């Protein structure tokens, strides 16, 4: 069959780009796959699969549609005449694409691969799941099935997860320049400083943990950008002053903030270098920035939300359930409700993993647990298999 | 003595205005009080106390300082030569006034009456509590004392609460336009629709309550202005679908969103008409938007936060403890951390008060308990005692 995938270009250093680079050449040996590649950062990565770079095509035409090239898609399909069109993005972007192909000549079967991050998304986006042209829906986790059904989807739903690989680098603490801290247990939260990721909770919990154990040899690493809404040091500072602990400033410096941009091998280095991986976010589609270190046999503390909660557990990981729920309609055009963990539960989790006997045991469990997870091959073959049931 | 109060003009229909209208003429019979009244909406309300209208004076000068008239204060003090200047506002505004009076010639003793709503306010605001001209600090509730101390205040701190009088009004439900709902028990949240007030949670708990008691003669009233960030019917709709309950739209209609504006008679009427008063906010300075119902002997559901927790005993009211904490630095220049209740604790609170016997018992208890709260006379008298003690 002939398959058009509307998604991230191979040059894109993002979550979407990463799954595109994995899935595209794997489906290519079963079918003809042609990529409408969006948001290109540079050169295409495949020698022999047809990848259209939609962003520079949009610049050539003098349009600015943020690299989505909504105006080009209808003609692209009309020419190629695919058996299937898979659209892989969030619900807003998917909506835009379905409108753009409303005056499309070729009758094509549409498969959605939706990135969902919150329960109860806006009702005005629900129509995409029951659009006449849509013939199957693909979700990234089991938990999203019942939402998608609640949104009124009546076509087959298939779960398409991801596979995680991180390069295992020896002597990593030295190589990232963290050799002062050879004695310290390093907690690492690799998430960006945005509202969903709740770095405020992370650093509040760090501050509380430190005020309760002011001599523990411990560091809390995290990321921040210029003029993020949360100033992480300032948050922690105020929590240390309120606890009454002495030497506020020295405890404060136990939270280490990286402000520089990622290079993909500093990121891998960080995971190898640290002792505990932490994600306390509000919502997770797949539950990416964490499972990354499970292959390395690092203990994990995770908020049991969305996919993260499905991905893990016969108790290989330290799971914290949301203690309260809020609307997140104010963040985003997509919105929903999301679950917020109790700062004190994260403190308890940090104190569980200050014991190296627990780090060892849990590191071992998740390493073994993730050996079982299906690889890009198993996943991509699942994809094509789901595609074959939808044509004949 | 000669006292200048920098606060809300008498014409202002806000919380600040309401306390200014109470305290000014009460202190006026002990001392000479002169008001630098800010943000005027209209005519001054006192016949014989000197009330300067700062906003219109600012317009006359062609300035726009949002009605605070920061540029007029220093000269106003230099002329009047008061014994004390009381600045009554939040910490940012207080900071602005202290900077504006930095080239003031008259040496005057400053008393702060700070409105605090959150713990852990930004460290760059803390200087106001130990500023060289500040000689006392007044706070609205006991819980704020230890914060104010932590921010490094070394001068006397006095607690100056508020008195609530709502009139009692016979056949209120008929008189406010609620006569179609005679069978129902009416839950009322009178708070404005802002992030701190958490109407997302109120409406999410209403939706959930309804899903599991489809048949309860119940209604959840609340307010909403032109465009806030929370669309409450939309948030409620989504939750209703998620629950799986039939007849979604007739159930949506038990959440009644008032958009019409409040005459003060009608606000008071709302309180008399309803059966249960609800406040699920994240932070509360004094404990305002509920105290109102108490004098009427209405049962109350309140989140146990800030001043609201100091004001009510656990035995006369239904208190829900925060289940999680987040930073609120993103809302605001003040910031801090605030405590969020769990939606399901509110559902349990609703079900408690669907029992008419519980409403009767708890209505009677709040009414009895609040009988002995300080009066505007006691409060104002205690304000003058504090000032006297600071003057020698």
């Amino acid at each position: 069959m002939k398959l058009i995938i509307v998604g991230a270009h191979s040059s894109v250093p993002s979550g979407y780009g990463r799954v595109m680079r994995a899935i595209v050449p794997r489906i290519s040996k079963a079918h003809e796959v042609i990529v409408f590649g969006i948001h290109a950062f540079g050169r295409s990565v495949h020698a022999n699969i047809e990848e259209f770079d939609a962003q520079t095509a949009e610049h050539v035409r003098g349009l600015n549609e943020q690299g989505f090239y909504y105006s080009g898609l209808s003609e692209f399909i009309d020419v190629h005449k695919p058996d299937i069109v898979m659209i892989y993005n969030d619900p807003i972007v998917i909506g835009n694409y379905l409108l753009a192909m409303g005056k499309c000549s070729h009758r094509t079967k549409i498969v959605l691969y939706v990135d969902l991050v919150s329960k109860n998304i806006r009702e005005n986006l629900w129509w995409i799941f029951s659009h006449p042209k849509v013939v199957g829906v693909m979700a990234m986790s089991k938990c999203w099935i019942s939402d998608i059904c609640n949104y009124g989807c009546k076509v087959p739903i298939n779960i398409v997860s991801h596979f995680v690989d991180t390069k295992t680098i020896y002597d990593a603490r030295k190589l990232v320049g963290l050799s002062e801290y050879n004695d310290d247990v390093l907690f690492l939260n690799m998430n960006r400083n945005t509202a969903r990721k709740r770095l405020d909770i992370y650093v509040l919990a760090a501050a509380r943990f430190i005020s309760k154990y002011p001599d523990a040899k411990v560091r809390f690493l995290c990321n921040s950008h210029h003029e993020s809404k949360f100033d992480l040091h300032s948050i922690a500072l105020r929590e240390l002053v309120a606890s009454g602990v002495d030497n506020v400033f020295t405890h404060l410096n136990k939270i280490m903030i990286n402000r520089t941009v990622l290079t993909d091998e500093r990121v891998d280095m960080m995971y190898n270098a640290c002792d505990v991986i932490v994600n306390c976010s509000s919502g997770e589609g797949f539950g990416l920035c964490s499972a990354e270190g499970a292959v390395l046999g690092k203990p994990l503390i995770i908020s049991a939300v969305g996919g993260a909660d499905d991905y893990f557990s016969g108790d290989c990981v330290y799971k914290i359930k949301p203690s309260a729920w809020i609307s997140v309609d104010d963040r985003d055009g997509i919105g929903g409700i999301e679950g917020i963990i109790d700062v004190d539960d994260l403190v308890e989790a940090f104190t569980f993993f200050k014991d190296e006997k627990n780090r060892k045991e849990y590191g071992k469990r998740v390493q073994d647990f993730v050996k079982t997870k299906p690889t890009w091959d198993d996943i991509s073959s699942d994809i094509i298999d789901f595609f074959n049931s939808l044509l004949r």
